[PDB]
């Protein structure tokens, strides 16, 4: 099990102690408030009224919580995943990233508290 | 396990099949968008900028996801709970409710998709 | 969780901290060597070559591990159960018992090391 | 979650769908009756009164259930394991074998019904 924070101003993303292996079933629960620039802040689901202007994950709103599993493409996490299995041939360490446009994280603020654990399978 | 919708305009709240027993460990994951009256919609965490004007749950923002186990006070759920254990002497059927001011659920819209399951204890 | 030893001479049976509730899913693992009289010892499955001369559990060999959920009838356990759901209307505390004949427990020796834990559901 | 039979006369061992990884936690429940030659059968714990004439697992009775993880030395399984964590540097596929002497499996009979599953870590 892993528990830490993901800073919005972290373009590199926060690496976790979890390593997803084929067949694993995980569960994620994220909370907190972050911002992709503006003064106000949004939840893990992001800003639904802001358009996709070249985010790292086009399957989630700007300011939403996404993740990389090893060397895979970005994967939507949002509020979290419940007893979830990854697509075929996806394996590696889980890495939580704040969904924002590359090279803009500079003005970001806030963070997300995230819990990750492997369920029984 | 349980999975269903929780309407923001349901003052009575949505009842689930889950019944929390002493010692049980549960996990919740909530997603979706709802509104406590206005036009825009907030996540399960609610509206952090909206002041508490008499919510059924004072430990959560307006438009946040709360719950009631049996017939206790409202307990914050927000984005969800991760391998969580209720306080002492708390037990009964789990009821999900939209955190709003009593008698105002009229102009509410949207809903939350919620998953509930018990983890090994 | 619960971990303890069930004595073969204990006619009343060992009472665990596990309280089975409707819907629950449990897993049991039993090991060790015990006897229903002789100098020989058998595993949690009991002695397959000994007739039923009035055992508290007729669906399990003599010298085998059984249990009673609350105030129900004896239920076979043996080596243990894997993610197991109790029959309809079965609920209560869990008591582990060495399968023998009422009043004969006197000359019994040995014990069973048993682990019981509520599983995910 | 694997479930199958471990034939007694199968020397090379029964290969399961499980691929244990570092940090993993598993639970095993073995049941049934087998034999290493005689006409009488023993449980997953084996025959406690038969000496070691060159077993493949010197830490478990002859006729007991053992397993090999990747390229490790045989490990006693017996009645099973409860929320068990493999030793340091132990990883790979799982192979359940009937503990015996190399080349004698010829006259073995019976098998063990076994369940394997990863618990929430
Ligand atoms: O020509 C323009 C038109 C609208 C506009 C507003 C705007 C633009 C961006 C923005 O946040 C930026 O978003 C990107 C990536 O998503 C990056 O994170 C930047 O660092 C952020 O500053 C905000 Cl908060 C506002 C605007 C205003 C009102 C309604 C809609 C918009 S829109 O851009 O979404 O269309 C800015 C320019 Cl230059
Ligand atoms: O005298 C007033 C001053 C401001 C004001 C705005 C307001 C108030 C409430 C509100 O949502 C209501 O919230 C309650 C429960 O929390 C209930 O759900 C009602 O049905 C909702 O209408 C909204 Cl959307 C707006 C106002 C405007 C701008 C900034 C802040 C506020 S305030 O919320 O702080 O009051 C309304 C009145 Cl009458
Ligand atoms: O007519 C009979 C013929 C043989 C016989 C032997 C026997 C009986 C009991 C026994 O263990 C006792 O079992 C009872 C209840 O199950 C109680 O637990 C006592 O405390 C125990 O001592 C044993 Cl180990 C043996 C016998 C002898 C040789 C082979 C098989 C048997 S048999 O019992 O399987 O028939 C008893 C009777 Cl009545
Ligand atoms: O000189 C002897 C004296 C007793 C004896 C009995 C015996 C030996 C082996 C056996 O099964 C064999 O076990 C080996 C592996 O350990 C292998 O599986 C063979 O294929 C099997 O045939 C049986 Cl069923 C019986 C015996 C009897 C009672 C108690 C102890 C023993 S002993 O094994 O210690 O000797 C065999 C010989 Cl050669
Ligand atoms: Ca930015
Ligand atoms: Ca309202
Ligand atoms: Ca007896
Ligand atoms: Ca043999």
């Amino acid at each position: 099990a892993w528990k830490g924070e993901v800073l919005a101003n972290n373009e590199a993303g926060q690496v976790t102690s979890i390593i997803y292996n084929p067949g694993d079933v995980i569960t994620i629960v994220a909370a907190g408030w972050a911002s992709y620039g503006p003064t106000q802040k949004w939840g893990p689901q992001g800003d639904r009224e802001h358009p996709d202007q070249g985010l790292i994950c086009h399957d989630a709103f700007c300011g939403a919580l996404v993740m990389k599993i090893g060397n895979s493409g970005t994967i939507p996490v949002n509020t979290g995943l419940f007893r979830w299995v990854a697509p075929n041939n996806v394996q590696g360490a889980i890495t939580l990233i704040y969904n924002d446009v590359p090279g803009t994280y500079g003005n970001n603020s806030g963070s997300f508290s995230v819990n990750i654990g492997k369920d029984q399978s």
